């Protein structure tokens, strides 16, 4: 049920089979981050032919369907896919007694506590690691990482969403 | 018996011989992580001309034959192969006392403990290798990697399955 | 309401569909900064045909629309697109007690305090962290990094302004 | 006399003189692992027009005379050869007190002790290297490689194969 | 009003829409500043059809008029642009208590005494950084970079000029 | 006298001239040992046109010529010439007091003594360099590092063949 | 005053517009210096259709007037630029208490004093920076570089020459 | 004065302007070592057409009148150069005191013990740099390093040679 929503300073990649004039127009090389559609404060996106694509709060699917609709007035029924070149718009921060901390996008994969943890490099020797903090929507809760590993309860893990906190104390 | 099966998330890589307008439609330089077919929260992926696919649950080879069929409406004897550029769906969590602790990719290749170890840059020193737990569908077990390496048992190793959690204690 | 506006120095990255001349006139393998327009320091950036164009001060649709206008006269209907290959123009000051203290660009995205500490490596050991001193528009004040990461306390992160300096005092 | 055989996961990358179509169905630039042939778990490949190929079990020259033959049906007088683009089935796993300790992978060209270590990065100093075990085949075996390189004894040195493991116990 | 002016050595990159034949003479991979136009030590660069440009002293946008004018003789309506690929004439050095001293190019971004900070790694904790000496066009100066972070003071930090140096002295 | 001599495992890399579809059937962009002919167990390469080669025990030249000679009967004339893209079938294993122990590979350039331990990062500072293994066709020998650097002695230093082994003890 | 030239060993890279057989023989991809002419021994490079052009001593303006009168006998009114790829032939010798001692090419840009220390690491802590040895044309030099970023003194810089060598004494 | 004179193991690179085909075989992207022409033992290469090209023992102008000859058989007035892309067979070693000791290549540029020292990383602080031993033709010789930067003498420098072996002992 999990589910990505594009937000602004995303980077989209539209792919139009047959049509490498609208899915490389700058040419293979470059990176479909370079290449990309930028999503715009305002929530849209500019697609050639059909103008501003509004994006915001959407799906890719969402997205998939109201591009390919307009593009059938310039193109003989095209085949268009979307997906996101560059996660720039949500993010969740882990801090605190991780090897490695700082931000972590908010992708169209579920990231979940101890998810977050490896992308942080893992806990230092020093982490209260039975009492870590988690803020979400501006309630504060209390997680155990030890028992997630050591007894194996997922009962503490918890989806990470845009915005979240995660801070590992020191001791 | 092993045999891996598309999750959400997971990004497919589809040739279709004689036809790079199918297998490259960004071109030839872009890796095809970078260019595949992304797996949909709903379990399909688009594939042109046939629209939507159910990928989720099924394996390669099920896909393949599932794509060749339904493109044969639009190419004449399609001759199609199907795998995958990006394994992010499936995965186990290794950490505690191994050099490198953290998040394994579940893939079509079988990933045991000793094969998860040994990609953890090994044990550590003050690792308790004859005593390492094994979360898999929440059920904990008791492991000795010292027996494997020692003494040729093999009857204490195991595959790792998704969402499997290999702690290796402290001494 | 956050938007960034183009700065001199700024290279921006001019996409016109179908037409590889205008879009990649140094071909499609070097990078979209270093092939881009220059913001020049009187706030104009050449384009062809269509000459000077005013982008300073500007945000990147109304830089679009511009150019989009302007080049009708020379294309038909033309499809266009800008978005910024190099910040170079607009920047915070990150220096203290950080593992990575300097310069941070401002861009399309926003930064903010919270952003730009988990940009710079992190705190370090060190720092003053209930403490943090942010200089904007020629006024000092004092934020408490503590109370972010521990009390889920945002009313004291701050967005991120051009000119602005974060500066983290040891303790 | 040693013969690599092709086992489930390999990456196999068949090449087909005067058919660029065959040899390279996704271009040039992507590796040959990137592109190549996937051996699924029931040990059958697919390549195009004729079909799914087993080749878990078989030489790469058996392969070729395989591929060669059904080709004809499609191909006037097929030139095709037949190699691995990637290792990924067999493997041995060497552990203890070696430098860099992990899986080796089971190629087509002999892996001895004596190559194992050094692709492990050589044994450490307080490795009981007079006193290394050798698991081949649910068999134990005790090695010496002090004498394999003070006396330039070959009798203690031994082939590795698929599923051995190969520990180096500290002192 | 801050306006770089190219020197003897830089390497200069044009872009003449239409013409790659101009553009990218050595083709499109090589990066600009390994295909530009070296300005020579009399102060001129070659540029085909039109011969000598003197450079040294001009603006981009003074050059770009100088071009453009004289290849109208040999190319309808030109649409030029030029850019520096290689600021190589022109630079300030920053030494002494500085984490990595060294050069700083002069560039068409203005490089402040904060600015160049960054670049050099920032200061040591040995830095006597209320006491660094400027050095500018015979004259020298104190500079207090502790009010600049502390106070936020704008009133010590000083623009950047070619020749210039800036040493930060050891306490 | 030197001469390398082609074992199995090898890759060798043929050129044609003017005929790229065969000098590079998987294009111009992999290397040479990522698309050469393997050199099989029993000796031999399959070559396009021609079939298997034996190549094992001959030199390139002899290589050259029998490739050469055969391809004459498909291709007037042809001119054709044959190295090594890949080194893998013979081997010297240097270990014991150098700074990187391990594996070197013999190629079609002489390997001494004083190039293999050049080659292996130098000597340690605990070398008993007056004291070094040569073991070579199941005979070892003594060798002296000392004299050849210290006394010009070229009569200490030793062409290294397949299977060698040197040691060098600590003191 | 200062101007390179060319000695035996540079390699130089002449671009010839409308010409990319001559300006790329070996294509676009590599690059210029491992592509360009080698200036031989004799101080003569070959260049196409004109044979071997005399380099040594000349300026870069004199080789590209010399190569565009004598191409012109081949390709009417030739537009020709010659810059060097490789400094290989001259060079200064920085050693000492600098933290990256060693070899400086002699290039178009004048080296001077302030120019190789920066470009050689920056000093040490233990040198002698009030008494650098500059050593030119056979007569040695006191230099202090203490003076030059303490007291703004260019009048003990120097600008250095071929075979110059700067010797840093430690204190 | 100063020659460098092809040995076996070398890889030359033979550019033929106008003819691709012959300069480029194998493409333009892997580099001119990779595709170039090796030097066999009995001090021939193969060149297309011509056959095979004595060129052990001869400077590159040499072999390129000879090549160029016999070209001209097969091509109307060939315009060829000739240099070195590896090289492989010639080569001084430098151990002892030296920062970074191994082998150096002697190539066309003169290699003298001082340009020898740079490369090796320069020396170390116990290396014994007055009392330097170089064995040069079965003659031994002592150097004096410390004389050539303390007092800039040239007289202790020498110029090395194929087989030569510098030696910096430890004080």
């Amino acid at each position: 049920n999990y589910q990505y929503r594009v937000g602004p300073g995303d980077v989209l990649n539209v792919t139009v089979w047959d049509h490498p004039e609208l899915t490389t127009p700058a040419g293979q090389y470059r990176s479909s981050s370079d290449t990309g559609n930028w999503v715009q404060p305002d929530g849209t996106m500019f697609y050639p032919y059909i103008g501003k694509v509004h994006v915001v709060g959407k799906t890719l699917a969402e997205i998939r369907s109201d591009i390919t609709g307009r593009l059938a007035t310039y193109i003989a029924d095209p085949q268009v896919d979307v997906n996101i070149a560059a996660f720039r718009s949500q993010k969740a921060y882990i801090s605190g007694q991780v090897n490695k901390s700082g931000q972590q996008a908010i992708t169209n994969v579920p990231l979940t506590i101890l998810d977050a943890i490896n992308a942080a490099g893992g806990l230092t020797d020093t982490a209260d690691w039975r009492n870590v903090v988690l803020t979400h929507n501006g309630r504060e809760e209390r997680i155990s990482l030890q028992a997630l590993m050591q007894n194996g309860d997922l009962n503490q893990n918890r989806l990470l969403y845009p915005g979240d906190i995660l801070y590992v104390p020191r001791n």
